[PDB]
């Protein structure tokens, strides 16, 4: 799909990740919604599927997991579920109106009041 | 997204289910990808997302939960996942070359030689 907020590539092309298109400083907001994450080995074994863990971090994806594949890097933290999380994701780092985003980024709990004016 | 064999409805227009666009006999055969059921509590509290139950078919979706939502009746069953149930999806109700598409049906153990005659 794709939205003025940010331009997401699941469809095989040469290339999978999820780009965004609006340079800012580090603290930017993103938006999905293809990710079931949790924390417990009982997990991995229940959501077998495009498994994604990091650490603690234990979740799964089925299409956005090969978007995240493409990440030399934790580009950025994401929280899209019903339980735990959330449903935002967040940038710590600084856009470049058009550059690419993955997940799995240790934790540091903490928030900055996120502004996504309009887009 | 949408294919020959049925026309799939997951964005937001005023209209969530699965439609398909061939009419045919009580025992057709739907495709899809977004699905993670399995049978047990523990379940329940580790796909915490958007759980779609019934009886005792515990499951969750991301996209097409709401999908699934609209359906007063068990149109037909499914089956997308690695560890159990499987990747195909069964309609034992006939098809109206335009009729509707939804999930949970019992159970019913049984099968009858699938003939997808291409579309």
């Amino acid at each position: 799909m794709f939205n003025d907020r940010v331009i997401v590539k699941k469809s095989p092309l040469g290339g999978y990740g999820v780009f965004a298109r609006k340079s800012f400083e580090k603290g930017e907001l993103v938006e999905e919604c293809l990710c079931i994450v949790r924390h417990n080995d009982d997990w991995g074994t229940a959501l077998e599927d495009y498994l994604f863990s990091r650490k603690n971090m234990s979740a799964m994806a089925l299409g956005f997991g090969a978007i995240f594949n493409h990440s030399k890097d934790p580009n950025a933290r994401h929280e899209l579920t019903a339980g735990l999380k959330r449903m935002r994701i967040f940038t710590i780092k600084p856009i470049a109106i058009g550059e690419e985003i993955t997940i799995s980024y240790g934790d540091d709990y903490w928030l900055s009041r996120p502004r996504l004016t309009q887009n």
